[PDB]
């Protein structure tokens, strides 16, 4: 039925981390986050399809109580500030490569040997490039600007410019803070460091993926550009 | 063999308007019009799901009988002039508002309170851009062109231009009267006052809604531009 | 008999099925029927869409046609007969009988101009003031006389890819209609003169942009808007 | 199991599997119906809920895979199995093959099969049996046995008639007989150029048009 319509009458990323941490930070490891950036795709997708508002996702041993964001039916509800979405998870994880990681060479070295993000390999990026912009390309570390330099914000820049993404999937990074500033005051700020960022993932084989650059230079031999 | 034989065989908005009103009249309030235009886009919808060809639906709690304009088989069925689509009932609604508030600074803030029309935010308009811009938003509202000021006709115009909006669907407000005056009159006496409207609301944020502008002269810098 | 596909097995002469035509329905004509033909050819075209009848009998004014069902889905790619008639042909031969029934008589002609209607000419403006050459020109199925309709049928359609930007494939078919006696590769010489005049006189009628007023394409040029 | 994460297409190996199975069946009546029903066939499979269909061209039933119903584009296909795609560049190759070592089995194909593809673009069996079966979908699997006719009939639709570069993609890929896409771009760019000049030849969009007719219409301002 319902011929009948009626009325219909916060979020602090630091705080969720923190929370985040405090439940499952006894229980990862890069082996974990490894599965997690590999299915995370995947995962949305059973999401997608599965009817029921809260499922239990288990990656590498560890199973995460996640909020199904994805269902046709449940994306325009709430979500609590303590929950994780797919995209929070996936930020949260980021950030804690991110700090595990600055602090010892040995644990670098782990990170790089065990940790894929398909968005940076797909762009030519590596850990060779550094781990702030390498996990920069992981989805929810925009919430982050802090940790990772600004390169969340340039890496979406970019796909607007190059890989010509709707610019409104932009309106959100844009009211992050970058630690302790507003958006209305670090993009005044800190225009020399982004400016710093957004020249550097500008340098990454960035590519009109699935075509090679040899056929893109074939294909030019006949009045054909991409 | 009855069809495969073949031989032979005007509305008026404020005499509809005054139809609406003296049935449904005492039932209505600012918030059974909110819960209406919070869910117009919703009930066009379940009436192109529906196959009955008049349905009774509940806004707020008062119940329309409504002519289903929608369900794919019906499109093309003449509509009796003392009847409502969701399209009349979006226009009457919409001028019903627009005469209780003008009398009065109190029901203009009541109004403000409780009525949102999404094609109006979408586009960055807002009440401080004054109520017969906003409500002008509304479908149904170009009936009106009088009570809106040509507000109904300029933004389908910005529709085609900006959003490249198919421009057939303003073949009917080119039919429209400006109170007394003919279509094929007020194209030409009032092009001065058109141009006027036209270029006011080519002053709202249109694509731009959403990001402060702050955040525009920041992109800019990266040659993006809104 | 959907997962199933199987059977697929150039002549036609349109001046000996206007005979035929004639032929079997001649006695039954007047012009109250073809008004009703030419009011309702759009309509019968979609029942013929929905139908699943190879042959259907159609009936205008009070005239029963034997049709053939060119339009539903799985019969558009088979042969039709050349003694046959679609409603594409069925119009071309009733607006050539309309054409001949007028040209011999005043009293005739007038009683045309009263009954008939052809919604392609009335929505460019062209009217029986205009000659029922022009008018009748406007039918479907007109094109297979581009003697009767001086030309009228061609020039129509040159205009329709030019102003109404009409894809240009749908004229291959009139580019290789005969003018009585000559041939396509002809008439494209010898009657270019004619043609052009015919050409000229119809790119003189309001074309108007369908569903918009000359006055409303004007405005909204005013605002960049071009139709 | 779909809550827990923990941690190849050969289209010559692909044909001899179809010949193993329809191969006895063949025959030039069913190809003709396959190529005059293609366009038809993934429509009804569009519509149709069901990720494999029993098909029937001629008379001989094909088990071919839905690749087309909403649902089921995403999925991966079986190196085994038959989409109306690769089937169609199957029923090309074989033809192909079948004509290339006899007149007379030339002339029965030039009689029975055609290609709207290739007929739309005025092309026809004259213009040599590489180039109009090079039209058929799927062919692209063996530019090897077309002569790059098909790689180049692409860039021609997005050249002259506008149609989407993403579509190239797939073609780009495939190998010349032994060679890689990355090899043959610059290898065989010489006899690359010829194909595409060849079928540049054809009347594009003027199939169905005398050259009379065009002088004609030019007169006019009409240009094909």
């Amino acid at each position: 039925s319902q011929f009948i319509f009626e009325d219909v009458p916060t979020f602090n990323p630091e705080v969720g981390y923190v929370a985040f941490i405090g439940k499952y930070g006894q229980q990862l490891n890069f082996g974990v986050a490894r599965v997690f950036f590999l299915n995370q795709k995947k995962a949305k997708m059973v999401l997608h399809k599965t009817a029921q508002p809260s499922v239990d996702l288990t990656f590498g041993g560890v199973k995460f109580t996640v909020v199904n964001n994805h269902f046709p039916q449940y994306v325009s509800n709430p979500v609590p500030d303590n929950a994780i979405t797919l995209h929070r998870m996936s930020g949260y994880l980021a950030r804690w490569i991110a700090d595990t990681c600055k602090a010892s060479v040995l644990k670098l070295a782990e990170a790089s040997a065990q940790i894929v993000m398909p968005l940076a390999e797909v762009k030519g990026c590596t850990w060779a490039d550094g781990y702030t912009m390498y996990l920069g390309f992981a989805p929810g570390a925009e919430m982050f600007l802090d940790a990772f330099d600004f390169y969340p914000l340039v890496i979406e820049m970019h796909r607007v410019l190059k890989d010509n993404m709707d610019v409104n999937f932009m309106k959100k990074v844009l009211r992050q803070r970058y630690g302790t500033m507003t958006a209305e005051e670090w993009m005044t700020q800190k225009i020399t460091e982004i400016k710093a960022a957004f020249n550097s993932v500008g340098q990454l084989a960035w590519a009109k993926s699935g075509f090679s650059p040899a056929a893109r230079t074939f294909l030019q031999q006949f009045g054909i550009n991409i």
